């Protein structure tokens, strides 16, 4: 508000200085995660309510209404997904797509608010449904409370609790979207993180490291697909016949075998229900060859990782990321957040 | 004040120093993969098999157990047929656990890069007279 009566001031001048910007965009970004966490406040210890039971504030409301109605949380946390999604696609006109790409920075933020942005669409989409239907009640239906009377099947399903929801019903795309994208949003952290002294180099190697990770996660995929197709086709015919039906279908494998890695899959994956015990034995060496194998891998990819790391150099990496960092905001055109770059 | 194990206490205190670093940033990420399942399975409370991520403090138990594999993969799986959240939680679950390796390694690594960087036993002996001239004061004769 300062900014927007008095641009040329004292407090316009504090306010346009490199530092005080890349403040105001840290406050902003926290701000965003302080309404993420907000949003969700009246669970932090747990739903009253069972899944099961429906309850709305007046009777003759129906339960879709009140479970995909957007709070005033919703509502700002949307515009900050406005107005973050309007600075990105600002900065993708004025300097170009091509090289906007080709960063990982911005192609995350990308990313994750166009997450943000499908999730609410499908929010939005169950609200308006459930906004028809209460019209529907509010025109066509006066029968005390929507208890004798029976909607039609085309309107009775939003009469129902949390369990009888489709699988694909919109609102559920749009929480299993909004928790992607909230935990994308936590790494915007990483973003402004280089600027710190103690936390920039340890960022700059954690980004090495994934770097160099990726290229043999790229050899334990093959063989990781290997071992899943193999497994697959040997217990893909007992079906009802194991004992944790694990390997039994494409998903499954992969499931069991990823899961495999933590230590996380156990050893009664490969044991059968039914006699046949070649099965089980060819089953138990191929679940060992491949423990071992991901084993013989993850030490190869630690040994020459370790070697690479071991070939003052971190210092001026973290100083040209964060003098990148400066340089990105020194023009006086990123003056202010992103939510609030959209009053001109 | 032992020779056999004074550097070892002084080695742990540095590798304590160092790890503190990197466990700020491991908690960065903890925090945001904890709120994430949260929020996607705060709604299923009596809808899941175990109460994994139903609140807040049982996410946290959740992710922080499953950096030593304490915690069971049936932590994700729902009892409803929506299969889409489950497998939002099995991916996002998956993921945390490919990140925690990934800090852990980058962790260790760079750990090792700075212990490569006769220089533990000065350390010791400079602790170690510390802990002398802590009693040459008469004072302390009881
Ligand atoms: C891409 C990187 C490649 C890395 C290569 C890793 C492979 C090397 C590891 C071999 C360990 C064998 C790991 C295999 C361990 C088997 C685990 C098991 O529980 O089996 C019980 C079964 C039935 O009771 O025992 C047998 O019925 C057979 C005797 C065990 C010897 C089987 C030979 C396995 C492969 C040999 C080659
Ligand atoms: C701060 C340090 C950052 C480190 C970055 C770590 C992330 C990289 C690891 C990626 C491994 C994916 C780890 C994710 C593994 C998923 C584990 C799982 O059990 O899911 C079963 C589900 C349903 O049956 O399978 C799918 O429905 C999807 C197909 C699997 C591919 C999903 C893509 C996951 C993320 C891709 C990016
Ligand atoms: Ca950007």
């Amino acid at each position: 508000i300062g900014y927007w009566i008095a641009p040329c001031s004292r407090l316009g001048k504090i306010l346009r200085s490199p530092f005080m910007k890349f403040v105001a965009h840290a406050a902003s970004f926290i701000i965003f995660l302080g309404l993420l966490v907000f949003n969700a406040s009246d669970r932090f210890e747990g739903i009253t309510t069972l899944p099961n039971i429906t309850v709305t504030d007046y009777p003759k409301q129906i339960f879709r209404v009140k479970t995909t109605q957007f709070t005033w949380t919703e509502m700002l946390i949307m515009v900050w997904v406005l107005g973050m999604m309007w600075s990105e696609c600002k900065e993708l006109w004025l300097e170009g797509p091509r090289e906007y790409i080709l960063q990982l920075w911005n192609v995350l933020d990308f990313g994750m608010l166009s997450i943000f942005i499908a999730a609410f669409t499908a929010r939005f989409l169950a609200f308006l449904q459930a906004t028809k239907a209460q019209q529907y009640v509010d025109s066509y239906v006066q029968e005390s409370d929507l208890s004798e009377v029976t909607l039609p099947p085309e309107i009775q399903y939003f009469t129902y609790a949390r369990d009888k929801w489709l699988p694909s019903d919109p609102q559920i795309i749009s929480e299993g979207l909004y928790a992607i994208a909230v935990v994308l949003s936590f790494s915007r952290i990483a973003y402004i993180l280089p600027a710190n002294e103690s936390f920039g180099p340890l960022q700059i190697s954690l980004g090495r490291t994934v770097k160099d990770i990726f290229k043999f996660m790229v050899l334990f995929i093959m063989v990781f697909f290997a071992f899943m197709i193999g497994m697959f086709i040997l217990y893909s015919y007992y079906l009802g016949a194991k004992v944790n039906a694990a390997f039994t279908t494409v998903e499954e494998s992969f499931k069991t075998l990823f899961w495999s890695i933590f230590g996380l899959s156990e050893v009664t994956s490969v044991v059968l229900k039914y006699d046949h015990k070649f099965i089980e034995n060819i089953g138990y060496v191929l679940y060992g060859i491949y423990n071992v194998t991901m084993v013989v891998v993850l030490l190869n990819m630690l040994i020459a990782m370790i070697n690479s790391s071991y070939q003052d150099d971190s210092d001026v990496e973290w100083k040209f990321a964060r003098s990148k960092l400066w340089l990105s905001y020194f023009d006086d055109g990123k003056t202010l957040p992103p939510p609030f770059s959209l009053v001109p």
